[PDB]
């Protein structure tokens, strides 16, 4: 069942700065077929595929997704699956929906119907993820997200009765907001959160934030990671849901040794708690792979996939 589907997610990586930008390449990463084999060879079982459908769908009903863009997603799904990787297909950035859930609902539900119907026959290694990091008006009223996610799950289930569906809390998938998350009585849900604490370290110099946190911040482990993951595990036990931590990572403007400390500490605690996970991200400013030199960033990769269990 769903506990085994979550265990099968295992270790994963996001293909970020790619299809979740305004278009593929705008944020620096075009997808390549060779990425799938590299990710497998590095020890990952899963691709998370952020996709920002809003830039590629009609604004007026029936909100049709551009066929050429859809075919690109088809290709990613098919190539990952054929090469033995799981793939998580989400709806990723969606400024309109976070700002105005009620107004944008119709278009978002049409997008999910299109995705669900198109991929209804994909195997169980293909997972759906309803909405990356709900924020905006969902932060003001978390019940708006509880209501909307139930509508979207109902849409998905019309064509995909048993597929694993990944659902997170508001606060940009903050684990503390699990407290307000409410889920339908559906036995094939995996709960997700993202982990970037402390933001002053993991997002130092991140220009896409306002305010932009200053750089020069170092990091070492205290108790915050253990405290956060224990909270999340108790929530998951009480509510009988498996956990997938779909993003964690530290931006390259922090010093490498601090980033390695943080990445290894997080990965270790996730696996101690039996959480599957996907690192943010493959090839860009948080990347473990440098496409310019075609080399892995060894210290970061080994913090994710250690050669010995206590390293
Ligand atoms: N320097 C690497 C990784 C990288 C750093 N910042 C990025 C921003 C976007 C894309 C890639 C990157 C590259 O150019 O590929
Ligand atoms: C805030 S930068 C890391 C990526 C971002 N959290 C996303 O979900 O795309």
């Amino acid at each position: 069942g769903i506990v085994e589907l979550n265990r099968q997610l295992g270790r994963g990586v996001n293909l970020g700065n790619a299809l979740e930008a305004p278009w593929e390449g705008a944020w620096g990463v075009r997808l390549e077929e060779g990425f799938f084999e590299l990710i497998r060879e590095a020890g990952f079982k899963t691709i998370r595929l952020p996709v920002s459908w809003t830039h590629h769908a009609g604004r007026a009903a029936p909100y049709t997704i551009d066929p050429a863009f859809f075919s690109r997603v088809d290709w990613a799904v098919t190539q990952a699956t054929r090469r033995g990787l799981n793939i998580v297909v989400n709806v990723h950035h969606y400024d309109e929906l976070n700002a105005n859930p009620q107004a944008e609902e119709a278009r978002y539900l049409s997008i999910w119907r299109q995705i669900a119907e198109r991929y209804r026959n994909q195997p169980g290694s293909v997972y759906f993820e309803l909405l990356n990091e709900p924020h905006g008006r969902f932060n003001d009223n978390p019940q708006l997200w509880n209501d909307l996610l139930a509508k979207a799950l109902r849409v998905v289930r019309e064509s995909n009765p048993s597929r694993a569906v990944i659902v997170g809390p508001v606060g940009w998938n903050s684990l503390w907001r699990l407290s307000e998350l409410r889920l339908p009585d559906d036995p094939n849900l995996i709960v997700t959160f993202h982990y970037y604490d402390p933001l002053e370290f993991t997002h130092q110099g991140a220009e896409w934030l306002n305010p932009v946190p200053p750089t020069g911040v170092v990091w070492h482990q205290q108790n915050a990671i253990a405290q956060a993951m224990e909270f999340a595990q108790r929530w998951a036990e009480q509510n009988r849901r498996p956990i997938f931590v779909g993003e964690f990572g530290a931006y390259e403007k922090g010093d490498l040794d601090s980033r390695v400390r943080w990445t290894g500490a997080v990965r270790s605690e996730l696996e101690k708690r039996n959480f599957s996970w996907a690192y943010w991200e493959f090839a860009a400013g948080f990347g473990i792979y440098d496409r310019t030199t075609r080399q892995w960033r060894t210290p970061l990769l080994k913090a994710l996939v250690p050669e010995q269990p206590k390293l």
